[PDB]
C-alpha cells in the first residue's frame, strides 16, 4: 500500500519554485533558456555581509542560539524598525525566522483556527493561500484589475469581510505586480479595518527597500491606532540579496510573537547561526549596497516596461518597485485561441525559451509575472524573443 | 484586547531550550554556573567543513536552491545511507530539511490527521509529543523503567497499539537515556509492527555515529520488510558538531517525502545554501573527526557514570552512546521531601549552580538528564557539586 497523505496537505498544490526547477532542468539539457521567473536578486550577497559570515564561521559560531534569534540580531531588528519605519518594538515583540516565508507560516500556525477566513488580495504571492490552507483557514480572494492598478479599494475590502474574517495579508510593494499602496490608500483600508477588530493585519514589507516611485509606507504609518493588532513581516532576503541564507523577521503583539516562537521551537529551532551573524552585518551596515541594487532594478524596470508597451497585444501597468512587472497578455491569448495563461507560458517557453510565471498562479488570469533580476543584456534578448513570439 | 492564540498552539508547552536560556541568563548575571543541560557537542564544526562553507560563501552560493536540497547533498545522503546503513534510496525518496527537528515536524504535518495516535516511548525527546500535538495527533506514551534499560518490549508495544495508531517514533540511541536497542530487540518490535500495517515507522537515527557499546543498527537492518512503511530520520547536527547550521535529512516512501517537501515549500523553502554545502563536505568527508568526538564522549561518559554510581541515592544505567546519561535521583527526592524532579533540579541549580534537565520533561519522573558535552575538568567540578548537594 502507498503511504497516505494527511488531509491538510491534500488541500495544497509552489508554482514559482516549480518554474525555477523546470528552467534549471531545460538549461541542464543544453537548451537556450532565459529565466524571467526568478524570485531573487541576481546580485550576490554584499561583501561586508559575506565577511561577517566568514568571521562567524572562523569564530566557531556554529551552535544552537536562542530560538527567536541572537540578541545582537533582535536588537538590530528593533533598531531597524525604529530607524526606517518609526515603529517602537520591545525585544519580546520580535521573532527571527527561517526566511520571511517561515514568519508567515509560523503566523498562520500560531493564530488561525480551522474555518477562519483570511483576506488575500489578488494578485497574491503564491504562498499566501497555501499557508492559510495548511492551518485549515479559508482564503478569501479579492480580485483586482489594471484599472485599479491591481490594488483593492475600501468598498471591496468591506464587502469581502464576514464575521469569520480573522486576518488579512497586505503586501506592498507587491509580489507579483510591483505596485505599492500610497499612504492615503492604506489610510482608507485602515478605516475599514478599524470597523472589524477581530482582523489581525499581517503587513508583508519584504520588498520595503526595493521601491522608487514613492517612499515606502505601511499600514501602521498610515494608521498608528492599528499597532496592537498588526504584525510586521520583513527580512533580509530581497534588500540584501540574501535569499539562500534564510533569515526573516517579524514584530508584533507579544503573545502572538511568543506563540509563533513556540511553533518555531517545535519545527526548526533557531535559524542558521552563521546566517544570523550575516544578517546583523546587513541590518547594521550601510544602505549603499541596497541603493546600488535598487537603482539597477529601477533602470531595468523602465526598459522592460517600455519594451512591453511597444508589443501589440500586451498591456502593462508600470511597477512602483520590486524586481517584478505584471503585464496582461490576454489579447495574445484570445487572438491565438490559447486556453489560458498556462498555455501561453508553456508555448512561450517551448517556442522561444523564455521562462516566466503565469498570472493565474497569483490569482489573476491572463497576466504573466516577468522578473528583471537579470542583466539588461539578457532582458534585451528575452524581450526580443517575447516580441517575436507575440508577433 | 489581547491577540488570541490558535487552539493548536494552546495544546503545547520546549524545556530543553528553556533550561539553556535560564543557564545562559544566570551566567550573564555573573554566577558560577555549570551547564549540564546542553543538547549539542562542545566541539566546534570540523575545519574541513568550515572551509567548504567559506568556499561556498566566496563562490556566491547565496541563492535559493531546490527546496529539498542541492543535488550534491541529496546524492551525498543517498550514498551515506547505502555506505553506512545498507539502505537503497532514490533521489525522489530523500528530503533535506532545516535540522532533523524539521524532518520530524514536516513528517507530522505531511502524514498525521486529527485524532491519529502516535506511539512515543518514554523517556522521549521533548519535542516528539509537541510535534504530534501540533498536527492534532494523540501522543500515546509507553513508560519504561531502569530494569528494562529504558527500552520498550514487544508486549508493551502491542498493548499500546489501537486501531487509531498510525505512527511510532523509534529513537535509538536515545535522547535522553543514551541507550540503544540491539538488533534482536528491534526484530521483536518489528514482528509486532508487521501485525499493524497502518503504522508508519519513524526511526530517528540522529545519534547513529555516537555509539560505543555496539554497532549501530536500526529497524530496517533488523526487519528489511518494513522498508515500504518506514521513514529514516537523520542529520549532521550531532555527528559533525553542526547544530547551529540546521541541516537534517530523511529518506522514505516517495509520496510521503513529496508531501513533506510540500510542507517545507510553504514554510521555509530550502535550508541555508551555505549550510547545505557544508553538509556535503561532512557526509563525503572522512569519519576521523566523528571518531575523535565520539571517543571523547565515551571517556567522559565512563567517568560520569562511575561518579554517579558512587553517590548514595543516585541509581544509573550506563549509556550505549550519545552525550547523555539519565540517572534516577528518586531516592534523593524522597529523603528530602522534594515534590518531584523539577524541585530537585531547581534546588540543585540554586544551591550549587549545576543546570540539568528534569526527567519529567522526557516523561520519566525522578530521573535527570546529564549531558557530558563539556570538558572533563568541568564534569569533575559539576559531579563534585552534585555529590555535595546530594550528601
Ligand atoms: C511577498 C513575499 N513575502 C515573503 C517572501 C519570503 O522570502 P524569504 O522566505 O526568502 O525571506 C517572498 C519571497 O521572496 C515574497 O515574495
Ligand atoms: C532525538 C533527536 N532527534 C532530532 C533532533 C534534532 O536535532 P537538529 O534539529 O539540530 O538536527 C534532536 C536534537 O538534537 C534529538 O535529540
Amino acid at each position: 500500500m502507498d503511504i497516505a497523505l494527511a488531509k491538510r496537505v491534500q488541500k495544497v498544490k509552489s508554482p514559482t519554485l516549480a518554474v525555477a526547477a523546470k528552467a534549471a532542468q531545460m538549461k541542464a539539457q543544453g537548451l537556450d533558456i532565459i529565466g524571467l521567473g526568478t524570485g531573487e536578486p541576481d546580485f550576490d550577497t554584499p561583501q561586508h555581509i559575506k565577511l561577517a559570515a566568514i568571521s562567524a564561521i572562523e569564530a566557531g559560531d556554529t551552535k544552537y542560539t536562542a530560538v527567536d534569534g541572537i540578541v545582537e540580531l533582535k536588537e538590530a531588528v528593533k533598531n531597524k524598525f525604529k530607524r526606517d519605519n518609526e515603529l517602537d518594538y520591545q525585544l519580546n515583540q520580535i521573532l527571527v525566522s527561517v526566511g520571511g516565508k517561515q514568519s508567515c507560516y509560523n503566523l498562520c500556525q500560531a493564530y488561525l483556527n480551522p474555518g477562519d477566513e483570511v483576506i488575500i488580495p489578488a494578485p497574491y504571492w503564491v504562498s499566501y493561500p497555501d499557508m492559510v490552507l495548511l492551518a485549515d483557514g479559508v482564503p478569501v480572494i479579492i480580485e483586482t484589475t489594471p484599472a485599479q492598478r491591481y490594488k483593492i479599494n475600501a468598498q471591496q475590502l468591506e464587502q469581502a469581510i464576514t464575521p469569520k474574517t480573522r486576518m488579512i495579508f497586505l503586501n506592498s510593494p507587491s509580489n507579483p505586480s510591483g505596485i505599492a499602496y500610497t499612504q492615503n490608500e492604506l489610510k482608507e483600508l485602515g478605516d475599514v479595518l478599524k470597523k472589524h477588530p477581530q482582523i489581525l493585519i499581517a503587513t508583508d514589507d519584504m520588498y520595503e527597500h526595493i521601491i522608487w516611485s514613492q517612499p515606502f509606507t505601511n499600514i501602521l504609518n498610515a494608521c498608528p491606532e492599528l499597532y496592537d493588532r498588526t504584525i510586521v513581516l520583513n527580512g533580509v532576503s530581497k534588500a540584501y540579496a540574501m535569499t539562500g541564507w534564510r533569515i526573516g523577521y517579524a514584530a508584533g503583539p507579544a503573545p502572538l510573537i511568543n506563540a509563533m516562537k513556540t511553533i518555531q521551537s517545535q519545527s526548526t529551532s533557531n535559524p542558521c547561526s552563521i546566517a544570523q551573524r550575516a544578517a546583523v552585518a546587513a541590518l547594521n551596515g550601510s544602505n549603499e549596497s541596497i541603493e546600488e541594487m535598487v537603482n539597477a532594478f529601477h533602470q531595468r524596470h523602465d526598459y522592460v516596461a517600455d519594451r512591453l508597451q511597444s508589443i501589440d497585444g500586451i498591456e502593462v501597468i508600470p511597477a512602483d518597485g520590486t524586481f517584478y512587472i505584471f503585464p496582461s497578455v490576454q489579447a495574445i491569448i484570445e487572438k491565438r485561441g490559447y486556453a489560458n495563461d498556462i498555455e501561453f507560458s508553456e508555448k512561450l517557453l517551448n517556442e522561444v525559451g523564455v521562462a516566466l510565471v503565469p498570472g493565474s498562479a497569483f490569482g489573476t488570469e491572463g497576466c504573466i509575472r516577468i522578473s528583471f533580476a537579470t542583466g539588461i543584456d539578457t532582458l534585451k534578448d528575452a524581450l526580443n524573443r517575447l516580441q517575436r513570439f507575440c508577433s
